[PDB]
């Protein structure tokens, strides 16, 4: 029955991927952003300039008020609202209905995106980071407790825009090759441990603790690859060196300004591949995922005279650890195997294409002392 969930996502990396859901009785349809970087299920519940519809609690006969407030601050953006519960379904998901916690968003700050086509957010991470505290059961925990849906989901994010969220399993038609698994270090964010970084085959040769300072997470709700300061500087220095035969606007490397080239003349060959080595399932063993420049040069429309191919640099500096965002997940099939406390990666069936290079998931590799790469 997973074929019913193939192609159930819409959206893009820059504005997120969303799945259709219904809340309440009678069902109210809403588009919900898929966010593995948080653990609250929340929906716009009051008028907002960027919302075309919102959750109307007074129209749902199964709505229950929890008489408790809530607010969630993200890396960028935040909202506040009122907690309650209601019946929730996923039309192109498992054929079930669950009573779930819902934060009714009443005010927000730089959270909703104009023209994104989504009205709420589905935090798929663990209760430890739920607000106001870990006693607010997240949606996926409610789903597993109330139904026989297995305790895992997988995401196929396809760039360009859509993809698939397979709830309760793995759909083998969505990937090629083998799945390689990295342990979930701790159940709060989807925290992983990066054990080596290479750019065009050259090791960054940093203390691997730097790659996970102060954590590394997998986050479908973040567009970019985000790197801690020291790692970001080394990566940008290496990427600049590899591409120095081209001139880039002021602020391109800050992700602010955009770069353009005549239609179909983007010099892909001058931008390096990035290899992230992740801790494996067995002692002293890792695997690597290889990222092409078509992933970290995010294509954007040219509102001006749309003739050229324009892009933004989709790697940015972080002060809260590494974030493997949507541009990293695109082109891979990512399995959030909560039951076995592991995350799997495989080459996606909707993978990015370069003329001479290819995104890859490869292993095994030997990596000694991987335990020292985790931050404490
Ligand atoms: C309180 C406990 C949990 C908190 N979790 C977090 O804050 C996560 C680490 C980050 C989250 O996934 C958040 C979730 C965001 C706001 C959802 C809206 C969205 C979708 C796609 C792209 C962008 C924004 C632009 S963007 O710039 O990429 C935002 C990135 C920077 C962002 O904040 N994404």
């Amino acid at each position: 029955s997973f074929v019913e969930m193939v192609d159930n996502l819409r959206g893009k990396s820059g504005q997120g991927y969303y799945v259709e859901m219904t809340v309440g009785s009678p069902p109210q349809t809403l588009n919900i952003l898929v966010d593995t970087g948080s653990s609250n299920f929340a929906v716009g519940a009051a008028p907002h300039p960027f919302l075309h519809r919102y959750y109307q609690r007074q129209l749902s006969s199964t709505y229950r008020d929890l008489r408790k407030g809530v607010y969630v601050p993200y890396t960028q953006g935040k909202w506040e609202g009122e907690l309650g519960t209601d019946l929730v379904s996923i039309p192109h998901g498992p054929n079930v209905t669950v009573r779930a916690n819902i934060a009714a968003i009443t005010e927000s700050d730089k959270f909703f995106i104009n023209g994104s086509n989504w009205e709420g957010i589905l935090g798929l991470a663990y209760a430890e980071i739920a607000r106001p505290d870990d006693s607010l059961e997240p949606f996926f925990d409610s789903l597993v407790k109330q139904t026989h849906v297995p305790n895992l989901f997988s995401l196929q994010l396809c760039g360009a825009v859509g993809g698939s969220m397979i709830i309760g399993g793995i759909d083998h038609s969505l990937y090629t090759g083998s799945l390689w698994y990295t342990p979930i270090r701790r159940e709060w964010y989807y925290e992983v441990i990066i054990v080596r970084v290479e750019i065009n085959g050259q090791d960054l040769k940093m203390d691997c603790k730097e790659y996970n300072y102060d954590k590394s997470i997998v986050d479908s709700g973040t567009t970019n690859l985000r790197l801690p300061k020291k790692v970001f500087e080394a990566a940008v220095k290496s990427i600049k060196a590899a591409s120095s035969t081209e001139k880039f606007p002021d602020g391109f490397w800050l992700g602010e300004q955009l770069v353009c080239w005549q239609a179909g003349t983007t010099p892909w060959n001058i931008f390096p591949v990035i290899s992230l080595y992740l801790m494996g399932e067995v002692t002293n063993q890792s695997f690597r995922i290889t990222i092409l420049p078509q992933q970290y040069l995010r294509p954007v429309e040219d509102v001006a005279t749309s003739q050229d191919d324009c892009y933004k640099f989709a790697i940015s500096q972080s002060s809260t650890g590494t974030v493997m965002g949507a541009v990293i997940m695109e082109g891979f099939y990512v399995v959030f195997d909560r039951a076995r406390k592991r995350i799997g990666f495989a080459v996606s069936a909707c993978h990015v294409h370069d003329e001479f290079r290819t995104a890859a998931v490869e292993g095994p590799f030997v990596t000694l002392d991987m335990e020292d790469c985790g931050y404490n």
